[PDB]
């Protein structure tokens, strides 16, 4: 239930029938026959994609693409303040994630090191902070941290944290977590 989906589904019902079916089919290299074929609605592209993960309730620039291509500057503009500004819980899944991430964030081993490279921070800033840092927490901590919170926002999903959490090894948060997850998950992505 979440205010910039709410937006997608706002652009959405602001748009013909016609325009809805064309889009549908005009995607030819990106929504092919077997996609293409079973989506019900003018929402079930939007949905999908949503679904899919060519879009998040942060930016959808590839979304802004079709809505620029039918013409509408009006369903633009709104939807274009979003993104490029608003973007406070404009994504709502970010402040459970944070609020597991404050708890991870409390009992560190020195995993971070493994951890940052598991999630995919950039090696050439690993190879160089771990040569760096050798021994210590605290810089690893904050480096880690801001990293992958500066890589992974567009991205930022419980599930990453989930397998995060698990390797550094804190098993008791580990299965709170999850419940935060399976809870959060089930709700949210249910509409």
């Amino acid at each position: 239930s979440d205010p910039f989906l709410v937006l997608l589904h706002s652009v959405s019902s602001s748009l013909s029938s016609s325009e809805l079916t064309e889009l549908k089919y005009l995607c030819l290299g990106r929504v092919g026959k077997r996609k293409l074929e079973r989506v019900q609605s003018g929402l079930d592209l939007f949905s999908m994609l949503l679904e899919q993960n060519d879009l998040e309730p942060g930016h959808t620039e590839l979304l802004r693409e079709l809505l620029a291509s039918l013409r509408r500057h009006d369903l633009l503009r709104r939807v274009d303040d979003f993104e490029a500004g608003a973007a406070a819980g404009a994504a709502p899944g970010e402040e459970d994630l944070c609020a597991a991430f404050n708890v991870i964030c409390d009992n560190v081993g020195k995993d971070w090191r493994r951890l940052a490279r598991q999630l995919k921070v950039s090696d050439t800033k690993i190879d160089s902070i771990e040569d760096r840092y050798p021994r210590n927490l605290t810089e690893r901590v904050r480096e880690s941290l801001r990293i992958w919170k500066n890589t992974e926002k567009e991205n930022a999903t419980v599930a990453h944290l989930v397998g995060a959490l698990r390797s550094c090894q804190m098993n008791l948060v580990a299965d709170l977590v999850q419940e935060v997850q399976q809870a959060r998950d089930l709700q949210n992505r249910s509409g």
